[PDB]
């Protein structure tokens, strides 16, 4: 496809360095949607504040975990059946623990943000459209973990 070049090569500069990455997304994240820092709940503690997380090693390796999730949605961009089986599981696994669903939306527009932000003019509209697409895909598997 276009599309799937388009994502392909766009993920490319961010895999250079996912963790560095990864923590705009998650900071964008917060930025966006405070009342998701609760939610990591590591050692019985919340994050009081967004930069909190950014000192937690669980914290960061949960932003390696999710940029490995969406490396392998970019692997199989082409085909992401392969991937919805897992998927239904980390959402279920979600849920589970303790997670909500319409969220993942805004982790899909800090996705974005973050993209734009490291791409520049080379995140084109097209390129949007089409991680869009692909991570709309992502997220509609895993919302299937939500049972219903
Ligand atoms: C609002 C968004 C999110 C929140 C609040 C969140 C929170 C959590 C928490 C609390 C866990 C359990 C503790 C941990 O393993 O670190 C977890 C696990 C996980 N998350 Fe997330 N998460 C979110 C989004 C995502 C997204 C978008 C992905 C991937 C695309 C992702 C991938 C994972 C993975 C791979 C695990 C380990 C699951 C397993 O046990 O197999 N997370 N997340």
């Amino acid at each position: 496809r276009p599309e799937s070049e388009l994502i392909r090569q766009s993920w490319r500069v961010v895999s250079r360095s996912p963790l560095e990455h990864g923590t705009v997304l998650f900071a964008r994240l917060f930025a966006l949607e405070p009342s998701l820092l609760p939610l990591f709940q590591y050692n019985g503690r919340q994050f009081s504040s967004p930069e909190d997380s950014l000192s937690s090693p669980e914290f960061l390796d949960h932003i390696r975990k999710v940029m490995l999730v969406i490396d392998a949605a970019v692997t199989n961009v082409e085909d992401l059946s392969s991937l919805e089986e897992y998927l239904t599981s980390l959402g279920r696994k979600h849920r589970a623990v303790g997670v909500r669903l319409s969220s993942f939306s805004t982790v899909g527009e800090s996705l974005l943000y973050m993209l734009e932000k490291s791409l520049g003019p080379d995140f084109t509209p097209a390129t949007r459209t089409a991680w869009s697409r692909l991570y709309g895909a992502v997220v509609q598997a895993m919302s299937r973990g939500w049972d219903g």
